């Protein structure tokens, strides 16, 4: 990160008058005295090679020529092999073709095997070659993407506020045309990866999945359907009257993270216990999500809540989409740029009960937003909970 | 949109009833009693109202509701009816289940009354923390594994013998393997699973940047060398420049991509073997032999000794405006005075060197974006072509 | 009309460069390039421009006659004296009079006659390093007598209690003495510059909007109008903290300074006003403090209309906001905040059901009106606001 | 801040109760006891709960406000302090009213105990509307025209006839008049109510465009003519440009600045501070724009500062993310090196060697720069003074 104190700071000797062209083989190279037009110019040589009007003069050239290929003269006897005058010239960047090297060998005419600076230049001069790169490599690594790639298709059937709405989801192998349902919950997955992940190594992973349950600013309680064959999402109905939430409305896009499984059977601690269901999230991005829209989101931090021996996580995460994303790295960063955002997200999940006659939540680390890794390791363990509740099925 | 903005319909502004989801089978109600002298929907009601429905308002409902599967109109429903109203209601129904529900409401002729149903189902009141979980899926497999970038400097710049080179980090064993960034970096950018809208098209690409942002000194993918790392110009041990001013904007290369001597964009104009070029104006300097997804936008192009040589405006995903600029048209709108500049640059940066202008084809016009990524598309046709043409 | 430049073809007149010229229009000869010029196939101008060498005394000759002749209309092949100066004058050679009278001689044209030769002469003998040595002190002198005032915030009381305030005072930057206000009466309701420099073809639209009651809260806080200096306090009921019983306000709920609607102007057919500020419903994504004010971008305005009184919500935002720039109108709000339009106006139709209340009544159905209709009301109000206090 | 972030003091999560107000002048109450049944907190039960308080809560509240006016505990007040309270519970009182109840109550020993007060408060329902809005007001009336910076071109781009004038119209009369952009556009650009918070800092300059960014032709405020107006560099009739290459950040002038080192009368190679804007938007010649400043280069020519004051325009979408000179290298990697690399060496081009820096090259922080602004706008203040 002290890369930018490094623009900011000010520069040594070297990085202020510049330097001499070097060779490229280290210490085995000589330091040099700069060639006279930089000593009479008072700039460096390579500061005359980037800016001054007119290219490098042919006498300057042969005084850069010679001083790297003295470079590969190591033993310092003032001259080189034919093999070894292949090799500069390679590293000239003139890569000669079987023919060429013999071709080469042959009209410099080394009188005893014997190739002198001189020699070297003179046939390096009489031989200009236009470097058009006529050859191209093909040399490749050539993994095999093995992967169909899909397109999700989210339809809606039934009539919302009644018992017939339901929201579908599908897939669309796109290299074969082909149309098929799945289940949000169980196939689309987790965690969003690139084939080839070009972002810097350094930078580490944090693309999840969203399912959006409940719209931003509503109040119309929606859910996976756990139960349902192909688990669509469908609305909450009880004796054919719609719910809602009745403390307020839900002031954040609402809702789960696929392929994931908090068990009544694992605990967090003495007394507490997963609840059945997929970890929730609140996702703070400034766009309403539709109902059942997937989109790709940054995790930031859990909330956690315990209910009655159930451990309730929620998960606060942002699209990647929403102006603020590349901001917000940690939890910490979301009151510098959501101020009283998760004061009102905590304070919303800690009375919306008391509205229908019930009593405050009971959080666990007294109502703290732990911080993201701490988000993700709950999201991963979620995951390897769920990938168990897939085994015990098939056997079963 | 303007639906947002626009009036409502009469039916949204004071609400409307609750429906049975049934459709036109069922005939349409009355508001409930209570609805009525609340002068309030039976919806916001629902929504809205500090109380839950009383139970005879519940029983009014599920009352409609019932009544809306007795089609015929008889004033009761077979077993087999009601035990689709309980589906309908989401109540979960097996065989056992079942029988002791006929046994609970005893219609000695099958008939089974809205009493005797609204009765029965009062009487059996079920916690639907649902028990059984459906496991029923696609289970798609993935036999992938991600492979992450990796580039690594080596030699010294400024020098013959600085390189940039690149590998696959195979994120699951761990292995590394040199790979070319113009063989192997894949072209297009695509999700395994698309979760994006169908109806936005896919804009996409990885680029390779060879010249940063504000330099000037040359490199390029050196397409002659083995696995194609990308090497600094030099002529004579003497590194070049461009002596016209510095290049404004990360300019760099599309991988898998290939423009052919070998092919005519016209009667005369050739392509130039090299892989296609681009321009990338987001506002982020990117390092040396540096990758990033960019989305296309149009194209510039150029023609010397009847070869073709395009220059491909894009910008990168992460800058801050990339969301708004749509096509080549909206450019201007948002960096006014850079597709000009561009053009300028690229129009004059033979001349301090003794050259002359140079010479476009459409006379100096961005085509747009549908236009550069057919010219995309094609090169990259063509690289497939050439990779052929090897094993083989 | 400004992308399209960028975007379309250039003509040859561009894309070859031109001559440079005299810039004096008509009154001058259209020109042959000069030879340096026409040997490099290049124009004059790219070559000046571009080209790393500067000109040469022979071709700035060339130039600099073509000038001359340019004020030589009649072609008489000379010039008086007189227009010399002129001509020393246009080229950026500012001339006191004692240089005047010195050029006059030195050149010394015996007949009045000044060729342009005797003239290029006289130019290359006297060359000066300009470096400007007289400074114009011309300039308009306007003047500010007033001092900048800062809007200071102080709290007093408990919050959540009777006794919670929040206090408005201007603090003279320059004395430091602090004053009390009234965030109703003293805060502008327009947010003028001194020195406008965004640009005249864009109209004005930047109003202080006043906070009551903060993103996701529901803690009812006014403006207080009958207090003297109407502090902002909360809604109190028999000792008891009033709160918005339907939920929490999802956006920033205030009002605007030096505004009014009376009792006493209708607006339609048995249609009063709110006898209140006119309130402000800001939607950015950032959430204020109790009482914090801020410039704000209006958008448009929803009416409800209750018991023969109009009330007003304008939609605004801050221009402090990511996407402020980018709402240009209340349609614009569905495109980058979609929900958000539906939300505010289902908001407002039914808050007062939770406490057995009936869903409002909208004007023109729930319609958002524009901008213009926004700014109109306003406006509107602010005289309102102005006889509110004549009268008084 | 992470404040937000951290764990709620046990009483924050179970949530208080109702307070008086009159701070610690009120003995620390138990909950009512509805509130102890509901094991709900009664400022949670105020704020959340679908109905509202029943009779006895509002009583049992009202009596714990009531007394905390009794501060010495006589367990009555006396009718003046009667009113006080109403307004404290939230009823407006009206002259008419205060005397109304000052008798109705009827205090006939002058106290009036809670119970009197109470049972005088469920008889009397008073629909507050509030007929009465107070004008009381500081009424600093700080009358001023706005004026509208309009700016037009002249001549012919290229020659020595282009010239960019500036003028103010005053948006009251709509008159206008051709005014300086040197010595008339406000170096410091004010609000004349400032209503952001006080504790942050004022950061905004007018920053006057000669050279649009990705450009090299030469242009500049005429610092010799009337009126000071932008013309372009023109030298024996030919436009002077930029050898190095182009600019690639616009580049202008500061007004109200002078960067001189000296009487009475005149001078002459000196202008206003070098400014380089670095935002993503390139300005046209003479166009105007309110700037952050972020801090600033200095590059000796002969024993004399040039300094290149770094900014950002307020408009630009990284503009709030720049508090200082630190902050570009992290948003705009490589523009400060780049800026001091151009710098370095735009001479050598022509035959002349690299420039040298003050501080070894470092770019000097914002406070630095604003001082270095602040010097100058007082150089130009001299000068200003001297001749006139
Ligand atoms: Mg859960
Ligand atoms: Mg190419
Ligand atoms: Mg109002
Ligand atoms: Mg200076």
């Amino acid at each position: 990160q002290d890369l930018a104190s490094a623009e900011v700071a000010g520069l040594p000797v070297s990085a202020l008058h510049g330097t001499n062209i070097s060779t490229g083989r280290g210490s085995e190279a000589d330091v040099a005295e700069p060639i006279q037009e930089a000593v009479d110019r008072k700039v460096s040589e390579l500061d005359l090679a980037a800016y001054d009007k007119d290219d490098f003069t042919q006498p300057m050239i042969k005084k850069i020529m010679s001083r790297l290929f003295s470079a590969f003269d190591v033993t310092h006897l003032g001259y080189l092999t034919p093999d070894k005058v292949e090799e500069v010239c390679r590293y000239l960047g003139r890569n000669m073709s079987d023919g060429d090297v013999k071709a080469m060998k042959a009209e410099i005419n080394a009188i005893d095997g014997h190739v002198t600076f001189e020699k070297f230049w003179a046939w390096w001069c009489s031989h200009p070659v236009h470097s058009r790169t006529k050859c191209f490599s093909m040399v490749s690594a050539d993994f095999s993407m093995p992967y169909h790639q899909q397109q999700l298709v989210v339809h809606e059937k039934g009539e919302m506020y009644t018992p017939s709405y339901r929201v579908l989801y599908f897939f669309r192998d796109l290299e074969t045309g082909r149309e098929r349902q799945v289940s949000p919950w169980h196939d689309i997955p987790l965690y969003v990866r690139d084939l080839v992940r070009t972002k810097p190594e350094a930078t580490p992973m944090n693309r999840y999945n969203f399912i959006c349950e409940i719209p931003k600013w509503t109040r119309a309680k929606f859910e996976i359907a756990t139960g349902e064959s192909f688990n669509p999402i469908k609305q909450d109905i009880k004796n054919g009257v719609p719910r809602f939430y009745k403390h307020g409305d839900m002031m954040w896009n609402y809702g789960a993270f696929p392929q994931t499984w908090e068990s009544t059977e694992v605990l967090f601690e003495a007394g507490v216990t997963g609840d059945n269901d997929p970890v929730d999230a609140v996702e703070i991005g400034m766009t309403q999500f539709k109902v059942g829209q997937v989109s790709a989101v940054k995790v930031l931090g859990v909330l956690g809540m315990i209910d009655e021996g159930e451990m309730d996580w929620k998960v606060v995460c942002i699209s990647h989409s929403d102006p603020i994303c590349h901001f917000l790295r940690d939890i910490h960063d979301v009151p510098k740029f959501l101020p009283g955002c998760l004061d009102a997200i905590r304070e919303w999940f800690r009375v919306y009960k008391i509205c229908q006659g019930g009593e405050a939540s009971h959080f666990a680390f007294d109502g703290e937003f732990k911080d993201k890794e701490y988000a993700m390791k709950v999201i991963d363990e979620s995951h390897n909970m769920w990938h168990n509740l897939r085994k015990v099925n098939k056997r079963g």
